[PDB]
């Protein structure tokens, strides 16, 4: 069986992995065995003590995120999505499937990691969002995966169709919001329930949040033409859920554009272009692996618009990496991943 | 193999039947099929417009609900909550599964039904809440189920094994906060967005809501004594769950009422006992059928107090309906229903 | 003195009204009278069915929209945001003081206006937002007051300074979240709680959303260039608030637009430009009348970044109204109105 | 003219002392100064990293939170709802006017306090719930005023007239909702944002809450009997607001116990005694200084019930230490205090 274990496991991301894993067949018929759980503090407490919906594991103890625990296991969830795991993953073999929810292997460009980063740049890993172009080749039979960041993941749904076909103009502009769960768990003033329940701002903007050149890479690698992004992100009282509204100047019709959204997707499991006249919400997707994707066009003002919304910590993050973990072993794509969100 | 209708397939409690079938291991594997999905207005749009989290489902045409429609279905769910069903069944083939979510064949006594009612008692079917002492058993091979009421599910849950030890007195006190899909779909003013966000409100109090001699039923059936219900239900801004905080005065000692909740639920794999020192939240029984529960003795105040969290939309409605039915057929009582909530 | 009479009066927007007249210095001192209080439906019942906040008012008794029952006002408050008042106020004694809180006064062009709204165009009576380049002198005893759409104040608010010193260009991108009152009070499934907590979605996008044409007129009165608009409204898990995020192409240095952002507002006191480093958010000016805005430039994008956070209640509508009203009635503006959010 | 000063300014309390200061008519004449805000870290900062909704205020530096700077000061505010600040109270004269938020000064027997709080008792200081029979008395002129928690406002509000009148049992149970700032803005996993939204929970069950023994102290002081008191807090996705929901055995008719409230609050201009039918919403009383009440009885359960809603950060904290600082000062008790809540 392959033997799995969770570093972070105490955090959102990592509570979400073992939320799925729990569910995946391959735990249910003994082929997926979960291991170590480990945590870079509170080592000692019990899975329930961070977890309560996980009443199945509740009684696992938490161990320390160390390469000697790490190493044993089979496959190795480095759920970290704001940790910088490359110091971790050299200690691990080659062999090992590793699938790195955080940042360190996702940029493509050494100079581009260093000015956003402030660190060298540790490399690349295959990007697990299967459905871009070419994608799902890197992956099938990897050991390595970089899983994507939220908000990526649902501006390159929304926008690459349209750029690959060369039918909009490769200046973006992307305003997402987002639930606070994205934040991660770290207890900030900033992130108390008292503060975000019934407000919403904009932060790190004009080209200062870290997504902004990964939006930028995935859009580059569909194109031959320099792209620009603005990529503004929105905190909301929501716990879940990112709704992506991404624009670009086009001269194409939207029959089209429309075209090209039903060829690019019309195979595609988790991806659902909306009906004519029906407009994504993040209810809708919320627990599934699923983002729902509408296309339209704006002709006073020559813009094409896209809104993609995704739940941030299964698309956009957990969910992802067991989509990945699925190619990467051989196993079902769809594994252990619905469609259908818990709504209302 | 089963194929099942759903009637009153646009409401919360109708979506969330369908999103639980569609996640069934007998739907997998074609032993259940979902046939016609009706509703009293909106026949011929689609599914998808009302319930767009259920995109496997989304081009099914909605039916009207008439007995025509329903017939050639081994099993039908009435999914109509606060609505009256006893018409509709009589016109069903009475050889069908009937499973009724609102409240025309819940109760056991027709002055109490006539006078919280105001109509004639219809009589009573197997009360869908297999944990009660006796009810499994007339759930097994049943062709007539009544879905219990959300509150008196997460209240009796909460009381009837420190009553059925005769360790509390039988004047008992419920405070149960409820997020706003339980009051069902139908829009009003009081349950807009705009009203229940940021507030809290008590409603239905003092004896006149409906669910107090449900809840009184559910103990009577479990003590000679003459038992006294206080219940006062709290909306609260959140979609789904309800926490029912219930006392009654005691002077037994703590471990022989937490023997008295091992007794009944050490074999319930959707009852969690709580651990020492831990409290339920609902947050952590979303989208799941558990019920988390626990216990406690205001020594000063010669109190029992009694937390039960659950997902009023599964184990207070849907997820009481599918377990019922998974009884009704014969298959394992556990099939299509999770443990694990959905959290954050 | 100035007898005041608020139709629509159960509505959010009428609510709001009241309230910021309560608290009005005109009214602790005896000038501002309010009298009737009128709505289309519930005639007959008293305003604290409708508006339990309102205690000092609560046994007024709601009369029916008619031009009788609004005679004998010296001010009369439209307060139907998503009504069309041509005709109720084509039947009030001209000298009235007439302030529309719906659309058929905003617009200046007719076949715009046909367009989006279908019908003929009625005119356009001075525009109730002070702080626009030459709107202030229109407003100084005026008769007839035309309240902004809401998105457009926080849109003109966030883009007409840069616009105005030709320091963008004249394409404009505007994103902007919303809590849920502002689509009013009326009953929808769209808008309940249960559908809209938890909940983002974009709507009326590319083009249709008859702000849209509202805010292209406020920009196209600042600059000789040929504006264009693209507009998508977000609805998000709030009961208040807009957080309009604003973009447009610049190659300017973000000290040149500071300084025209400095020209405009350094001098108005609902106009708060934020601190170096700090955003906006919505929670700071729940309750208030001002509006919080911040610019930046995204180098790499060559995008201008505005930044715009208001009460869609309070500056959005009620507090635009009463502002106006000042204006129109040579009190001071600022009367009655506060710069200070009810936070958290 | 009057100097105060606020310790803990940048806190939730500290932070809507100040907003009501800010609207305080005796601000806007002169005859009050706000002076120094001090805190125990972040001094040197600006009081706009803190409360950006306070812009009138952004620009103060806190100052470090010592005697020698709160010296010189006519009125001092200790903003520490949950702190203990008996040692800097006996360092300031006892001609200072002193209003502390948190609980040092709260309680009359030196055992109950040792039990509960673990500490030696420092005393008791007037109680800041003028409404409570004979506090106005105690309050006028005094210098130290000890502000009620604010679960026990809401309880008392809701409890004391029916037990005065000897018309209830001395046992009372109390189920109270509570938005997330009466936690106080101390960062914590268990009160971030994506662990409140969405979910409710019991906490400090069965006694052990220190609120209990509060509760209790104002019970006794209306009757000659032992009381008993059952107390559950209830955390609920709201930022402000509490519901207490009140029972009691009782053998009166609700004619007598409705006249006993009337007779109670006719005259209180804080407390609203709802209409028959109508029932309190914390919605209706955000921001305001209002409590709303409502009383009937369950006769099949002789059970009295009495609901109190109340913003928890005015007539539960802030409001109450404005109000009683008017009586202390011989001011209009209703001075910069509103019975109009910001609702929606």
């Amino acid at each position: 069986a392959t033997k799995v274990a969770v570093a972070g496991a105490s955090g959102y991301a990592g509570g979400e992995i073992l939320r799925l894993l729990l569910g995946h067949p391959a735990y249910a018929d003994g082929r997926l065995r979960i291991g170590a759980l480990t945590a870079a503090t509170s080592a000692g407490s019990t899975l329930g003590e961070h977890h309560p919906h996980l009443t199945p594991l509740a009684h696992r103890v938490v161990e320390p995120t160390e390469a000697a625990v790490l190493g044993g296991h089979d496959a190795v969830f480095l759920a970290l999505p704001h940790g910088h795991s490359a110091v971790l993953a050299q200690q691990l073999s080659p062999e090992t499937l590793i699938i790195d929810c955080g940042a360190d292997f996702r940029l493509t460009d050494a100079a581009v990691w260093e000015r956003f980063y402030g660190s060298s740049h540790a490399g690349s890993w295959p990007y697990g969002l299967p459905e871009l172009p070419g994608a799902r080749d890197q992956l099938r039979g990897t050991r390595r995966i970089a899983v994507p960041g939220c908000y990526p993941t649902a501006a390159l749904l929304a926008l690459f169709p349209a750029l690959a076909a060369d039918l909009i103009e490769p200046a973006v502009t992307v305003v997402a919001v987002s639930g606070t769960s994205g934040a991660g768990r770290a207890a900030t003033t900033d992130l108390l329930g008292a503060e975000v329940i019934g407000s919403a701002r904009a932060y790190n903007i004009a080209g200062v949040h870290r997504h902004t050149p990964e939006i930028a890479q995935g859009l580059r690698a569909v194109t031959d033409r320099d792209v620009s992004v603005s990529f503004t992100p929105v905190l909301i009282p929501a716990s879940r859920g990112i709704l992506a509204t991404c624009t670009a100047r086009t001269r194409s019709p939207l029959s089209q554009l429309r075209a090209a959204y039903e060829k690019a997707y019309h195979a595609e499991p988790f991806i659902y272009l909306m009906p004519e006249g029906q407009l994504p919400r993040t209810g809708a997707v919320i627990g599934s692996n699923a983002a729902h994707i509408a296309v339209a066009v704006d002709e006073d003002a020559q813009t094409f618009v896209a809104i993609a919304a995704i739940d941030n910590l299964v698309k956009g993050t957990a969910g992802a990496a067991v989509q990945s973990m699925n190619l990467a072993l051989g196993w079902p794509e769809t594994d252990g991943l619905s469609v259908v969100g818990v709504a209302p």
